[PDB]
């Protein structure tokens, strides 16, 4: 009944003030987004647990600098989900997400 | 020309960069067996190095290691396209893509 996504995000120039997570549900169902927090960080950068209310199968996500005051790849990619669980790996200006750790 | 230069970034998450050297090839118009190249600078993005072959290569094959083979950061043999006899790249730790712009 729920969609838990780890989101690892590395930044090379080591400023992360400010970023955060624009997550939308795409399927089965597609909805408007909201913003998620990075809660934690380990050797890689910056780490996000995110909970999404439904089942899902695909979410949209975006890397963004407070109220879009930038985007870090602009353009939405997509993470694809197996039983309600991804864990995905994300480097600044790299458009391609990683589902191990590099 | 008679010379060919490659410019490599280098970029670690974990900052080791402590003995990580580059192994570079020819591998077009000819192939000969490499030899290791020293990071020399630093940016912002993290290790430089320029790299000077004295031939005029289209291809050259890369690997990232360790001292001397102690390790490598990605395994498997790696290629840079030139055009010209120049070429600037941007490499990540433990991605396989070589980038032509910096990330
Ligand atoms: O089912 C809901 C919708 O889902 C999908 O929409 C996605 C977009 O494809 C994403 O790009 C993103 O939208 C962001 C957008 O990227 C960002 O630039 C910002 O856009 C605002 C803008 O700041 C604002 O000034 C105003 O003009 O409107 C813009 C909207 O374009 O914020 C957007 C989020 O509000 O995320 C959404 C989902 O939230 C899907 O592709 C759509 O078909 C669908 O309707
Ligand atoms: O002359 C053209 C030759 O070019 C090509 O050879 C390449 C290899 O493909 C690359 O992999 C690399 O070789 C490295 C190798 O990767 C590395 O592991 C190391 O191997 C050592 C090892 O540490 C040591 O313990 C012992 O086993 O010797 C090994 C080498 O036999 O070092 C290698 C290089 O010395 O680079 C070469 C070019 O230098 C092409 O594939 C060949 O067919 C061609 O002859």
């Amino acid at each position: 009944t729920e969609t838990t996504i780890v989101v690892h995000y590395h930044r090379y120039d080591g400023k992360y003030d400010g970023w955060n997570l624009w997550i939308w549900p795409v399927e089965p169902v597609s909805q408007e987004g909201k913003a998620y927090q990075f809660t934690g960080e380990d050797d890689f950068g910056k780490v996000a647990v995110v909970k999404l209310p439904m089942d899902l199968t695909k979410v949209g996500i975006i890397v963004r600098l407070n109220e879009w005051q930038a985007k870090d790849v602009a353009k939405d990619r997509f993470i694809e989900i197996k039983d309600g669980k991804a864990e995905v790996w994300i480097l600044q200006g790299v458009e391609e997400i990683f589902y191990e750790k590099p």
